[PDB]
């Protein structure tokens, strides 16, 4: 089981699921090998009905796609319609919660306020919208009105992405036409440029992808804005993670997805119901994170993660997890099914993200607290019928420091500096004390040991003294593998990145450090990296491609991660992939991802799926940048 | 050859194409076979990096995708893309003209200007914007303004929709929540649902391209009605059709993609610039049409029609192509490489569709016939590089009489009954003497003999009185094999339909009859057929699944073709489509398809690839039809 997750309450469930006779996403993976490998290699078009067309990696004919369509055009194809998805989800979820926001301010939605009345005032500032003399809920309707408006053209290019770089990249990017002019504009032109008989030259399409890129980054940091008004910006946060964070005498709630609109409320409410669960002879409610819904109350609430992305079937598997509620976006449909053998009550939420199987609650926000009460008492009616029955939890959980929002790590750094809190970390990089910065983002992939590029990769930098931030399903590894637990500082971190953490940590009080690795929360919450990484730009007067920060997402998966590693590209950052991209099929579309582009936008993609190796490259990126900054390395 | 094309004319280019060692899309297709089964029934997914996923047809594992997805929601998911895809160019489409149009009424582009008043009128009535009292440039913005308006989430659903079905169509889609939002947004929306672990329902996920669909219709209407207020609405008009229209003495210059924004001015600046071609030895600048900017200078302009789809490289293959001026969509990327050996300029004008190896014009409105001259330069150079060079044009063509707007046939028909025009067509539905309707549409595919199926069903429908109207390559087809020539009627038609369009013709003063096939335009002009469709609705108190109407996508290709059929089916159609689309693994999503649809909007596919079978399949449909309005049949 070591060889399908690292985790070892994973493997222990997957005991289990064996006994059991339930198949898994492993099973599943194992069933469908060996997979093809024009569909790996990125050779295969299905975007007409002359097809399917495939080319051959290496030999003789088939050589070009029917239509004429090159390996090139099929492969750039191929990745700027993932680019175009992964924005999709992102900017959904962001749009959602502009219209969540706007019915708020609106007095439709009495369960939804402005409960971050700095950032809603900073947001307005950064955007140009006025805030003296005027009310809370006018200033919120014009953000919220600015933020719909990023999604179709106007006589601006998007607010959010223009609004959050700096000049200087913001200019580079202009030049070569890059800057979006709305999101879903742009991921309709990459729908049409794509489709039969449109664009066809691989360096056009992929420039279209970056753009779309820059879009999908929109929503992100759209979204991360926009949940930190409504529910709160993070600030540090003591909590645990992993499946022992399940309780058997509890009503077991896991939140699932990322739009956490209607997730928030059900963690108020759940406190609220804590006698009528009681009542049917349980302790309480006990709420428990999956995935990036997990991330967002995690980093607001310290409620604790249950478990991530591959291994998010094993929770259920436990035969405690009374109740899965999903929003979207990275739910393995299966869990429907495996809730039959298992006894959990999945319900879904949202619209368009139904699960066949499961039992549909049409959220609404004007009934949100009572969407969450029908929704707790599915979950106590499933506990009460558990009653009597053995569960396997396994009793293994880590401890966990998160909510390092930027805003949450410019105040801990200004305890060392009170006017000037980016120049301690800029001191530290100068003096070697910080190497440079790695960015862990992204998925799990059943093709990769459940977490083992993360752990690998995240080990090898810290030895060498690079400050790691993660989001996502990166954070998700790095905390059920110890590292968001200070006292795992003196066995992983190197003595000047020790040093520093317990420079700051005494400085904020703590008696001891911040922990190995900086949780920066969900997936859209890669964009809070951003701003951190922009505001080290503007503090140096220099681009972000010549800061010595990388990205590595290590174990990607989802077409979200595809268009994350590709803006991180786009804004300058050498950015690892862990797993293979659909694009080894040509060879110009890899040289251009990898090595031309860094002529364009100063960052490039890194891919390479042994970890030790890929450290040595990230670490070599992060010299190189060192060195051109004139620094010792 | 005759295996590969009906044409004579593509049979002649293919002989001299292999002599010639030239590589044709034929060829392309013999190489890519056998093709994927996985593919062709829809059971694979690339929708993240675990896969490829597939799923046998038949037999032993794999049988669910890595995630859990199963068939049902991998077919459905595939299918959605495509329509969302389709939905994407013919909005794109769409979107550009109304930009143009905006330049054009601020005095930003004098090439460009209201060229009809009274379509412009008529248009802001429909859409409730006001008219008396205000400028035609006024009235013109709010038009392009309220076009733009339709891609995004606003106070009202889509104008493009809800203003040119019936209120009773309108209600029915609106009960099942398939009127869409905005354009854009629902292509996003399909992107995000479709990702991975999202929607996985195939009823959510079908309602969700159902919807998606009628934004594709949106884009369409919205299409052709900024082209008709820009360039004027088609009316009958006489031409030629098929590669004999090509003049060995003459510059030969195609004009093909979709978009007719440049091509149109190419018509009236060829013109101008006679006395120069002159100068070069040639008698003049002969503008010749491929695929649907070809079929929209053909309706607006009589410009005769070149070649169709699939047999686009074949106008080539006669050495005297002098240049081919590309738009997007539907152009096979061959064309830039067959460019080689023929000596033909092929010239790409939009930014997001480019060729590797064409030569790029930066086309712009403001310098329109700047871009014109000096692409129609570029032809002359080639005209004289090919001095002395035999060229083999097939001696092969056809009349075509076209121009059948739908203001054009309710005009024709007004000189049978001036103040209630639908009612002579009606009055012959009653009679028998028309049977019911069949629209024509979509591609030529190389899996099917080139114009088989449309010409085969056709007659057979011709011949049971049927009134057959067409567009896009389904028009190509029908107008190169004649059925566009009334001399043809007496052979083609019934002697029901015989005397209906005698009757018309002669009351129109031709001393003959209408053609035995009205056609009605490009693709985008689909939407006239809906115009026609919906008036005799409204004139029957009916909606448009009571009607003795159908549709045929008979030898379908693009994913544009796809979301048409998809939006026939929605709006109430019994709809053919004569090549299998990528359904076929999933017998529930085939059978909501092509049966419980019909519960929902009334309409439903008949997939049927043997075309004397859809014949009688299509006829049954249309006799159903009558039959459930009392009808005799
Ligand atoms: S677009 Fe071209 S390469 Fe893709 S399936 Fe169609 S013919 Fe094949
Ligand atoms: S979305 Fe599911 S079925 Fe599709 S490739 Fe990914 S794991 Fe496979
Ligand atoms: S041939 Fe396998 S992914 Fe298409
Ligand atoms: S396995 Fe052939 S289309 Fe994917
Ligand atoms: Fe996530
Ligand atoms: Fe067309």
């Amino acid at each position: 089981q070591n060889l399908k997750s690292t985790d070892r309450a994973v493997q222990q469930m997957l005991d289990k699921a064996k006994r059991e006779g339930i198949q898994t996403v492993w099973d599943r993976y194992e069933a469908m090998k060996p997979q093809c490998g024009f569909g790996e290699t990125g050779l295969c078009c299905r975007h007409c009905l002359q097809g399917p067309c495939r080319i051959n990696p290496f030999g003789d004919e088939p050589k070009v796609g029917i239509c004429g369509a090159t390996a090139e055009v099929i492969v750039a194809r191929g990745l700027d319609r993932s680019i175009a998805a992964g924005a999709a989800g992102h900017s959904g979820h962001a749009k959602h919660l502009a219209h969540t926001l706007k019915k708020a301010v609106q007095g439709k939605a009495a369960s939804y306020m402005i409960k971050d009345r700095t950032k809603l005032h900073s947001i307005a500032k950064r955007l140009g919208i006025p805030t003296e003399g005027q009310k809370d809920e006018d200033i919120a309707l014009e953000v919220a009105k600015a933020a719909l408006a990023d999604f179709h053209e106007k006589d601006t290019p998007v607010l959010w992405v223009t609004t959050v770089l700096p000049p200087s990249r913001v200019k580079v990017l202009s030049a070569h036409g890059l800057i979006p002019a709305g999101i879903d504009h742009e991921i309709a032109e990459i729908m049409h440029r794509t489709s039969m008989g449109c664009d066809a030259d691989a360096q056009n399409l992929l420039l279209g992808g970056l753009r779309c890129s820059l879009a999908d980054l929109a929503g992100c940091y759209m979204g991360t804005d926009l949940a930190d008004i409504l529910f709160g910006t993070p600030a540090p946060v003591v909590t645990e993670s992993n499946l022992g964070v399940l309780k058997a005498d509890a009503v077991n709630v896991a939140v699932h997805g990322h739009n956490p609109v209607l997730s928030d409320i059900i963690v108020s409410v759940s406190k609220e119901m804590e006698n009528e669960a009681r009542a049917a002879g349980a302790t309480g409610i006990n709420v428990v994170g999956i995935c990036c819904t997990g991330n967002e109350v995690l980093m607001r609430h310290g409620i604790p993660a249950c478990t991530h992305s591959v291994s998010q079937e094993m929770a259920m598997i436990t035969g405690a997890l009374d109740a899965m509620i999903l929003d979207y976006q990275c739910i393995q449909p299966s869990v429907a099914t495996i809730a039959e053998c298992t006894g959990t009550t999945v319900i879904t939420t949202m619209e368009m993200s139904k699960i066949t199987g499961a039992t549909h609650v049409n959220f609404a926000e004007e009934a949100a607290v009572e969407n969450a009460k029908q929704i707790l008492r599915l979950a106590i009616d499933t506990f009460k019928r558990r009653k009597g029955k053995p569960v396997e939890i396994p009793n293994i959980k880590t401890k966990v420091v998160a909510g390092f929002s930027t805003e949450a790590i410019i105040n801990a750094l200004s305890k060392l500096n009170a006017n000037d809190p980016l120049k301690p970390l800029i001191d530290n990089v100068v003096n070697g004390n910080i190497r440079g910065v790695c960015l862990f983002a992204g998925c799990n992939n059943v093709k990769v040991p459940q977490d083992q590029n993360f752990t690998t990769i995240a080990r090898k930098l810290l030895k060498q003294n690079v400050l790691v931030v993660a989001t996502g399903c990166g954070a998700g590894a790095l905390m059920r593998h110890g590292f968001m637990d200070p006292a795992n500082v003196d066995e992983l971190c190197g003595d000047g990145l020790k040093a520093v953490l317990t420079a700051i940590g005494e400085a904020n009080g703590l008696g001891g450090p911040l922990p190995p690795v900086l949780h920066m929360g969900s997936c859209v919450d890669n964009s809070r990296a951003v701003a951190l990484v922009a505001a080290l730009a503007n503090r140096l007067g220099v681009d972000l491609d010549r800061l010595p920060v990388v990205a590595s997402a290590a174990e990607a998966m989802h077409e979200k991660a595809v268009a994350i590693g590709t803006w991180a590209v786009t804004i300058g950052l050498p950015t690892h992939i862990g797993v293979l991209p659909p694009i080894t099929g040509s060879l110009p579309v890899t040289q251009i991802l990898t090595s031309s582009v860094k002529d364009i936008t100063g960052g490039y993609f890194i891919v390479e799926l042994d970890p030790e190796t890929a450290a040595d490259k990230l670490l070599a990126a992060i010299n190189e940048r060192r060195a051109g900054l004139g620094l010792p390395w």
